[PDB]
């Protein structure tokens, strides 16, 4: 066999995930969304606007339920017994990159509109494989949100991103009678954030998916 | 951007999850279950009796099941070594209160009838959303079992409440072709309860829900 | 209200799962698999073959997956600085004895066919229930499978055999359309196994139990 030992960018993610559910113990709780009136809401504007990303159109959605509740976009502190509630809102994006996991973060995406957060994350992405992309981009995400329904998979409990609260699993679209269906995860500290109030969350979340009207 | 430091309450909650998934490894089951049978045995005894909740009925099952399964209620302790078995079923369980979330005792469910469990939750949960509890109420849970089922969710990795052994999650009802489903979870310490044994429990009980005629 | 402690297997799991989700943090993804096909082509097997199981199907599939992502059949290491990626394949699969949980190995499994397996599988499968079982027959597990849908459960997080960096836990079939249907759940390392690589795995597992024939 052969043994091979850690690197720059894995010796990172090591070390996240070594450290995040080191010290956060970690609740995930899930429903499902009648996606049909999302699914076709990109492919009406994906005829005319390329493009909006599912990842793109979810990120577009997100903080203004983070709004409603504060528990979630926040940050742990080693000033031990502390807090930081962020109001401002910078969502990260896990995306794969041929070395390893890299995150990085939308700029205020409570300002911006549906195609910018999605032409965004292509700039960033195609730049986070070419492996050039900048200190500034990869720091600050508030709370962030990991895709894999462009590979596969139902449901995961995905690992939070250190040392936010807070993290939200995409998965593959469905198909369940005759409707598209798909679903989306929560994994959080199960201190700093309830049972209760991590579900409260997804569900209000999930009524904006459900109305993309309202 | 705010602060804060950590809450009496909300503190106590902080400490046991901490020490919940830092001493238990997690491991946690989903079984489906129809609860067609169930749903009108509740909607019978909604009308020409009262009460009997969705999760008032639970806690009324529950303890006879952990009489077969006897790993699945205990409490671990201090000393390493030491596990110790219970033989006194009194079930714990999760109201949301406004001072953050919350685990009563309804003693020796074994000797309760649906309706007083379900009216003693209430009875409890009432005056849970006031912390107007006694210390005595809110003790020696040898088990516990969390609604998520009120306010949404179809699955969930919970954390057990330590120190038991084991939780449960309940769920919201999916209505899969024409008959009533909602998914059941159960997480527990994998160190006395294995792979089998769990799930082994939840299928018991999976039974028991899927003809309450018993 | 009774003691009782620790005995031989109890202790060696108990040590060996405290251990386990202690250093390896643990990220899981679920997929949904139509496996009318594998299914239907047990039941022409079994009519005259008089293999293969459920798990040894499975298993024999396994190794040829592992092939392809390199990461997931490895081991973890002593001094931290260290990982050890196998190259050999090696499937240790987990059933239950009278004692508690055990794990066996059938070893170079990519060799074997689908008959050889699943006759080695049931047989060191007796033995270990009668605790007769070779120091031999229980060595280098590359990578570990929990099949608890012989018990029920349509998914769980099983927590991977330490040190081996992967698991796979199988599960209850259930008709939907009604087609033949159960759900995947592969849990492992997220110091290594990257998100998108868990899910590149099981869509790519889950697109060999569909397609048996090509």
């Amino acid at each position: 066999e052969e043994i091979l030992e850690m690197h720059g960018l894995r010796r990172i993610i090591f070390d996240k995930m070594t450290k995040a559910k080191q010290i956060m113990p970690h609740f995930t709780v899930m429903e499902e969304v009648d996606v049909t009136s999302m699914v076709s809401i990109l492919d009406s504007a994906k005829a005319r606007n390329r493009k909006v990303t599912v990842t793109g159109f979810l990120a577009r959605i997100v903080p203004s339920i983070l709004k409603q509740y504060p528990y979630l976009n926040a940050i742990y502190d080693e000033t031990r017994r502390v807090y930081i509630l962020k109001k401002y809102y910078n969502i990260g994006i896990a995306v794969d990159t041929p070395d390893g996991l890299n995150v990085f973060v939308i700029k205020d995406a409570d300002r911006k509109s549906m195609v910018e957060i999605s032409a965004e994350i292509s700039d960033k992405a195609s730049r986070a494989r070419e492996n050039k992309l900048q200190l500034d981009e990869v720091q600050d995400s508030t709370f962030t949100i990991t895709n894999v329904g462009t590979i596969g998979g139902i449901m995961s409990t995905p690992i939070i991103n250190y040392p936010e609260v807070a993290i939200l699993g995409v998965h593959r679209i469905l198909e369940r009678e005759g409707r598209k269906y798909m679903y989306l995860s929560l994994s959080c500290d199960h201190r700093l954030i309830d049972g209760a109030v991590a579900t409260r969350f997804i569900v209000d979340l999930k009524k904006v998916i459900e109305d993309p009207n309202a």
